[PDB]
């Protein structure tokens, strides 16, 4: 429950991608603390290269910031992601770039002891050769974002809708509207929320003693709207 979220709780996020063919695997480690809504997280390409931007992964990667999220205390009864652990949820998303291509995932946020650990399988299809995506002309960047939630009765889960935007070096925004559906892995009671609301802030940055092709997370969560 919310009980395992009181202090600091350290996070490990692996993941397997496919985007137009391109295979990558993403490693991450990092600590969120939901008293202060504060995620950190450090990720890193094992396979050499992203063949993608980095910007175009931070809601993926880093999804578990939606289970360190700030609740206010009339609004801590609208927390899914936390009322799911310590057995988790399973977390399917569709990201749709406007002019260019969709992600398609499949992620498994849980507790393995003390780790919240976050895997996801991501499939990603139809992009341009030089388009913003696989053309790289996204800016090293990240935006506010508002994460709409609503709870899906029937299938004893949640559902959000919500866009990001990513800006370009040109000077134009690349829109990239979300689809989330999160169901609970275990059969005990879940917390069913009413429609609500995540800011989320994001903030990127590089370790000038990391050679690798990494990222480096400050998310900023905290929910709103009732």
């Amino acid at each position: 429950g919310e009980e395992l979220f009181t202090g600091v709780v350290p996070i490990l996020v692996e993941l397997d991608g496919d985007v137009n063919g391109h295979k990558f695997s993403v490693s991450g480690e990092g600590e969120g603390d939901a008293t202060y809504g504060k995620l950190t997280l450090k990720f890193i390409c094992t396979t050499g290269k992203l063949p993608v931007p980095w910007p175009t992964l931070v809601t993926t990667l880093g999804s578990g910031g939606q289970c360190f999220s700030r609740y206010p205390d009339h609004m801590k009864q609208h927390d899914f992601f936390k009322s799911a652990m310590p057995e988790g949820y399973v977390q399917e998303r569709t990201i749709s770039f406007k002019d260019d291509g969709n992600y398609k995932t499949r992620a498994e946020v849980k507790f393995e002891g003390d780790t919240l650990v976050n895997r996801i399988e991501l499939k990603g299809i139809d992009f341009k050769e030089d388009g913003n995506i696989l053309g790289h002309k996204l800016e090293y960047n990240y935006n506010s974002h508002n994460v709409y939630i609503t709870a899906d009765k029937q299938k004893n889960g949640i559902k959000a809708n919500f866009k990001i935007r990513h800006n370009i070096e040109d000077g134009s925004v690349q829109l990239a509207d979300h689809y989330q559906q999160n169901t609970p892995i275990g059969d005990g009671p879940v917390l069913l929320p009413d429609n609500h609301y995540l800011s989320t802030q994001s903030a990127l940055s590089k370790d000038p003693n990391e050679k690798r092709d990494h990222m480096v997370l400050l998310e900023f969560v905290t929910a709103a709207g009732i």
